[PDB]
RNA sequence: AUCC
């Protein structure tokens, strides 16, 4: 059938000027030696990608797909939505969102200047006079770091970006903001993965492992799944949209955004010349994460009735899934999912890597995380969510004119706090760094699912007892997958071993301490696994006192 | 210089 982009050759251009690495990286050098394998991907690898993405869809549905649309549908007509009004969608813009063609930016838009109201008025006058003529979209390369990889051929293509002028971006929030927030839990219910904090994520997990009789779980990953979403499949998540109970104008505008732009239409470089036209998501439209995820969901479940799967509990973010099922013995498990990936290729979603069953909890991979397990200060087996810290070491280390890596080391050290890697490495060197410059009580910002949150290094152990327990900051007997992970990618990157990092933890440590008040709180209640003799450490009352509630949900 |  179709093909999910078409070129003319035009290269794809950058976006600005591409940051340059520096001789010396005074925040990082410290923390690991071989910067040399850390890069970002640039336009200039545009084009590889751009080829990888580019193939001819057929998609093939049948009655499981429709029985699950079905259902979905009907748990979309619970959902009232509204119009967001044109001001409410303006002051959603994030600051340095990229500015429209037509003269303003999203200082203008944020605070309600006339010129850019005025401008996008009349874009949403004609979203609802015109329901065909396709919106014209930017395509760019994504600038994101990782650690090189010989395996995988060493440097990674740079991932395309599509999206439409500032003012449509507004006019997207107007008609759909409001479905972002409630139409995938509506749909979804518990599977909506983009709900849950890192330890609600691993109790759920947990829940859904302990209810089977004999349970059997595996993880699955579209390959390029933006490319791979059909015209069809975009016009059943307006179906979907249209389901619940909305105004007419903003039905009428969902129907346009979705001829004029979801589906398709044509890309310009940032030059402005003429670059193809697309056939398939636009990653950078409004509908991206909801649309990935309700899509992904009803591939996936129908996809599940079609293999067999038993029992299935699933948990979706955009194209990643787990499925947490009854085993059916190995022989049909592993059967099963050959048909569960067959079933998604039909649908127009095939595999990066063919799924496989696991019958431990440690060994499923999804959304770069996986649950794993240590002792606690009572000796009780304790779980909590980690990852492999290959990439979270290599952005520690992107440091140029214009980029501090210091907010990466915030997030990562919040995000994964219980794990060994957090506690003994990025920890250790964030404090250090931060006496060193007497900025300890100066606050930093916190990014999670686009948002921003101001954080003061201070009140950490506050904000880990809260939002992973006590038990964040006395967990020992890391598991042999996490110390194997963990020691070898520090090899890799030329960091210190653990060894190394315990010594400089002693030191980091006794400063904090020595420095009285929340600093030396911070050296306590951190730092408690350095030392010989423990403390006894017992809830901190600001904890008791913090909501952390929207870090980690949307909706 | 995209969206959540
Ligand atoms: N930075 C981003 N901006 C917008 N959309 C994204 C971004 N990263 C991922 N996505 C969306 O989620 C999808 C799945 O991402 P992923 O599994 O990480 O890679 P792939 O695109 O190869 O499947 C993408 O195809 C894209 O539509
Ligand atoms: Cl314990
Ligand atoms: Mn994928
Ligand atoms: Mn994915």
């Amino acid at each position: 059938s179709s093909m999910s982009y078409s070129w003319t050759g035009a290269l794809i251009t950058p976006c600005g000027p591409e940051e340059e690495k520096l001789p010396i990286n005074p925040l990082s050098n410290s923390l690991l030696r071989y910067h040399n394998k850390v890069y970002c991907t640039t336009s200039k690898s545009a084009s590889q990608r751009a080829k990888k993405v580019t193939f001819d869809r057929t998609q093939v549905l049948d009655a499981h797909y429709d029985s699950v649309l079905k259902d979905i549908k009907l748990a979309a007509s619970k959902v009232s939505a509204r119009l967001l009004t044109l001001q409410q969608a303006c002051q959603l813009t994030p600051p340095h969102s990229a500015r429209s063609k037509y003269g303003f930016g999203a200082k203008e838009v944020r605070s309600l200047s006339g010129r850019a109201v005025n401008h996008i008025k009349s874009v949403w006058k004609d979203l609802l006079e015109d329901p065909q003529t396709p919106i014209p979209t930017t395509i760019m390369a994504k600038n994101e770091v990782f650690c090189v990889d010989p395996a995988k051929g060493g440097k990674k293509p740079a991932r395309l970006i599509v999206y439409p002028d500032l003012g449509v971006r507004v006019c997207e929030k107007m008609a759909l903001y409001d479905i972002t927030q409630k139409l995938p839990q509506a749909v979804m219910g518990a599977s909506y993965g983009f709900q849950y904090s890192p330890a609600q994520r691993v109790e759920y997990l947990l829940k859904a492992w302990a209810e089977k009789k004999d349970p059997m779980g595996f993880s699955y990953d579209t390959r390029h799944f933006d490319s791979t979403v059909t015209e069809r499949d975009i016009r059943t998540e307006e179906s979907i949209y249209q389901a619940c109970s909305l105004p007419e104008e903003a039905r009428t505008a969902i129907h346009s955004l979705t001829e004029r732009l979801y589906v398709g239409g044509p890309m310009f470089n940032s030059k402005g010349q003429t670059c193809g036209y697309r056939r398939c998501r636009a990653s950078g439209v409004l509908t991206t994460s909801m649309g990935n995820t309700i899509t992904c969901y009803v591939k996936a479940l129908a996809a599940c009735k079609a293999a067999g799967i038993v029992a299935p509990t699933m948990l979706v973010c955009g194209d990643d899934l787990i499925v947490i099922s009854e085993s059916q013995g190995t022989e049909e498990d592993e059967r099963n999912l050959r048909a569960f990936t067959e079933a998604m290729t039909r649908y127009s979603a095939p595999p990066g890597d063919p799924p496989r069953p696991e019958y431990d909890l440690e060994l499923i991979t999804s959304c770069s995380s996986n649950v794993s397990v240590a002792l606690g200060p009572r000796g009780r087996r304790r779980y909590y969510l980690t990852r492999d810290p290959t990439t979270p070491l290599a952005r520690a280390a992107w440091e140029t004119v214009r980029h501090s890596p210091i907010n990466s080391w915030l997030g990562n050290i919040i995000q994964y706090a219980p794990t060994i890697w957090v506690r003994m490495v990025l920890m250790t060197h964030f404090f250090s760094i931060l006496m060193v410059q007497d900025t300890l009580d100066q606050n930093l910002n916190f990014e999670m699912y686009g948002s921003v949150y101001s954080v003061n290094p201070l009140d950490l152990p506050a904000i880990i007892e809260r939002l992973h327990g006590l038990d964040a900051f006395s967990m020992h007997t890391y598991s042999h997958h996490e110390l194997t992970r963990v020691a070898s990618a520090l090899r890799k990157l030329g960091a210190p071993p653990l060894r190394v990092w315990k010594s400089r933890a002693r030191a980091v440590r006794a400063s904090l301490i020595s420095r009285g008040g929340k600093a030396a709180v911070c050296g306590r209640y951190l730092f408690n696994w350095a030392v010989k003799t423990k403390l006894k450490l017992t809830p901190l009352p600001e904890a008791r006192l913090l909501d952390l509630s929207s870090w980690f949900t949307v909706g």
